[PDB]
């Protein structure tokens, strides 16, 4: 039947499809991002300058494994991410909303770089064929900032699952990452760290499979 939701639900709907279109009009300009990186397995990281938000990081790696069992472990399974994962210590999902969006306290461990985490409302929609997980920082004040972890945001982060062109057994995993460290860090540092991040969380992933 019918379900009704409070205002500052459909807030978090609203911003869980923000996120989501806006990622993908990001993947629609196809041509215009530079390298980062190039990896023996063939998987890529590519860059681009949006106006709207920044500098941004997108993953091109496909994996011998099935589609629907990258979306469980990926999302369904996300909270215990942090077991296969170096680069998060403790994800923990505050709250769902309909079917779709959630809420979510993603606690990635840290030497250089000091310990952060994040809080951000994301969309896990599939138009069949095609898983799609979106979202973007949120505000959600019943889980403020605490002291010693620095409270990072997250820019329109998207990560598609495709069946292979022609091999439903591979998958084609895109993920485009927007993020704000938001400490001292200088420039050039940022860049290489958020590509490892990418190139790691493929490699792990692909581990854990196994």
């Amino acid at each position: 039947s019918m379900t009704l939701y409070s205002d500052q639900e459909l807030a978090y709907l609203q911003q869980g499809e923000e996120a989501m279109q806006k990622a993908l009009g990001i993947l629609s300009n196809q041509e215009g991002w530079k390298k980062e990186s190039q990896q023996d397995n063939g998987d890529k990281v590519m860059s681009k300058v949006v106006p709207d938000v920044g500098k941004v990081f997108r993953l091109e790696v496909v994996v011998d494994q099935p589609m629907e069992r990258l979306y469980e472990e990926l999302v369904e399974r996300m909270e215990a991410m942090g077991e296969w994962n170096p680069n998060v210590k403790e994800i923990k999902v505050l709250q769902k909303i309909g079917k779709d969006t959630f809420i979510t306290h993603e606690l990635a461990a840290e030497n250089l770089v000091g310990p952060r985490d994040f809080v951000s409302v994301r969309c896990a929609k599939r138009r069949g064929s095609t898983c799609v997980l979106a979202g973007m920082a949120t505000d959600f004040g019943n889980m403020p900032e605490q002291k010693g972890v620095i409270r990072a945001e997250h820019g329109p982060t998207c990560m598609v699952l495709h069946p292979l062109a022609g091999s439903p057994s591979k998958t084609k995993l895109t993920w485009l990452l927007s993020i704000d460290l938001k400490g001292w860090l200088p420039k050039s540092i940022i860049n290489q760290v958020l590509s490892q991040t990418q190139v790691d969380f493929a490699n792990h992933l692909r581990k854990r499979l196994e």
